[PDB]
């Protein structure tokens, strides 16, 4: 189950831009301590990982972290399993994983003084932000509270530490310009497809109405929902009637149209409540979450496309956290995405 | 192929770290976002390991421990694409292990809601940070002398300066302690194993072998710091410029310095390192003067009865290696070398 055969690996960076300091540079002075004077500093890159099996079949898929992640999740499961890097190279796909700008291998763009300033530029904010153990652990519906778990959790307990260590902050690089880096790879990849997770879910949806490259989307648990620009409907807040989910990313309907053109699918997991859960908060912002993207769904399905939600418990699959993919059934939730893979032709040549 | 590689098991785990706290209770009826430090744990100090294991491997498992400001992507490929040691090295049969420390890449960045590395009244990590630029790394690393210039017979994969210098970056303020106590108990956990470290991780490697007794072995490629037991550090001269000094040695115990005694190390020197004092070209000079400091580091292991020693490569026939002679358009030759220093001591034999 957990020998694999590759034809190549490797790894790579791609996209970013430069900023400058101030002077010039002599090789004459001392070099260290580091100064801005006369530094050229590449900022906002991204780290490619690529895997590529024996007669690969189909098109490459590529695996987007969530907020705060990195391409460990989908190496290895946070009790050692293997993660969809290994399962899809053993299904005869090329396997790339990255480190959006700012999250792990990618640039975390910081210079010489204040966190994130280049002399008097702010290319980052110096003041950071960062979820807990305890807002990720409600955030990912391991249970109702922090140490809690829901009875038909798929989580692997145990292995908490393991989890919540995988997780940390991201400075405030411009969506933009994580967005930007994408299609750059996906230029240089060709046709493929985006494997997205919570926060990279809205990031992929963008890189599609840029990237014609991008064939097919399947997006686990996505935190943001998305419209055309003047179309957003009519979404309550949260059962505390204060809270709101995130604010619906807005697109002109010209780049809205072309998720028309791929097919689509959101996948949700278990315990997301169907009615008001006031006493949850993360919970019921899951509920109305879930529910804005069915209407982004239906919005696409609109203008011609073939957009699904699927979730996992009206598969059979019971207890599914927010993290399917690392989840003790992910064996499971793999079948499912090379069913869809499957049924659109792109694990053919 | 060359290219191809055929692995037992791969993987990725966190290992390592600490866990700091917030004030207050956490409420979960409570708005989560905006994200608080109220009622919050934190995890940080915490190491990213990655592994290929071979079919039936042949002696011990190798750690690769990236230079400063570096993540394990060095050791996976170069900046043109070429192989790297871990491929290098699962196809000679060893388990590979790649980490990107505390502080680096996919290891923990300690920062939370508020300054940066600042978790309400306590510093973690100093808000101000310091990050070399393509200039100094440039010079750093002997590409040149000067940034845009390369030596003569370069061994530098020329035309891909761009990939190579987007690997870099800046690292927190973490106390070495820490990362060196990630790697301890990375090596208890794997058990009897070989250490090869670069640049900033030389010294951090050699003290991980003096409280850890499963290092059987260590490679150091042009390590920055030198190492010697308290009290004991010898003259080392200022470099040309009359002002500047190398990095000041690292001193312990010597019941600990005397560990390195026990297991054999070499360390492996690119080639452009002046024999004479260069004014004109800082770091060049500075090389100068940490090779030879080096040279004293290691003698001092084998007056206390150990097994160290020093690698030019251009001794070997190999010329034009930088700072990063494992990612050099020769790798190939340069893992050659590393597959018979672990030949020579068995540890390529179960
Ligand atoms: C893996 O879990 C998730 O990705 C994930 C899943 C659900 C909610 C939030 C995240 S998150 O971690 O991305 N957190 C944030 O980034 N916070 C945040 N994001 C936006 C866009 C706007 C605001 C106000 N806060
Ligand atoms: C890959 O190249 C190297 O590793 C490397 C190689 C040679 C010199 C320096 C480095 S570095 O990048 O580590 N840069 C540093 O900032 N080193 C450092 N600086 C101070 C001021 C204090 C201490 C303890 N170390």
């Amino acid at each position: 189950k957990r020998k694999v055969v590759l034809a190549e690996q490797g790894s790579f960076y791609i996209g970013g831009r430069t900023v400058t300091g101030p002077g010039k540079f002599d090789p004459s002075k001392p070099v260290i301590r580091y100064s801005n004077e006369g530094a050229t500093f590449y900022i906002n890159q991204m780290y490619v990982n690529f895997q590529a099996p024996v007669r690969p079949r189909g098109l490459p898929l590529v695996f987007w972290h969530g907020g705060g992640l990195t391409g460990h999740i989908w190496e290895s499961t946070p009790d050692g399993r293997p993660g969809f890097q290994t399962l899809f190279v053993q299904d005869r796909h090329t396997v790339y994983t990255i480190d959006q700008p700012g999250r792990g291998r990618g640039n975390i763009p910081t210079f010489n003084g204040p966190f994130g300033q280049l002399e008097e530029e702010s290319i980052v904010n110096t003041v950071t932000g960062n979820s807990s153990k305890e807002g990720a652990w409600v955030r990912d519906r391991l249970g109702p509270a922090p140490g809690q778990f829901f009875e038909n959790s798929q989580f692997p307990r145990g292995y908490e530490d393991n989890y919540f260590k995988e997780m940390g902050f991201s400075p405030s690089i411009s969506s933009d310009e994580i967005v930007d880096a994408v299609v750059k790879l996906v230029t240089h990849i060709g046709p493929c497809v985006l494997v997205t997770h919570a926060a990279s879910g809205v990031l992929g949806m963008r890189v599609a109405t840029h990237a014609k490259n991008v064939r097919g989307i399947v997006a686990y648990e996505p935190a943001t929902s998305i419209f055309p620009k003047g179309k957003v409907p009519e979404i309550p807040p949260l059962a505390d009637k204060k809270s709101q989910i995130f604010p619906p990313f807005e697109i002109q309907e010209s780049y809205f149209k072309k998720l028309a053109k791929i097919p689509i699918q959101f996948v949700f997991g278990d315990n997301i409540p169907k009615n008001p859960k006031s006493a949850y908060w993360f919970l019921d912002w899951w509920r109305v979450t879930r529910y804005a993207h069915s209407l982004s769904l239906e919005a696409i399905n609109k203008l011609g496309g073939q957009a699904s939600l699927l979730d996992l418990p009206t598969a059979g699959l019971r207890g599914n956290t927010a993290f399917p993919f690392t989840d003790r059934n992910n064996v499971q939730v793999a079948s499912l995405l090379s069913d869809f893979l499957g049924k659109h032709g792109l694990d053919q040549n």
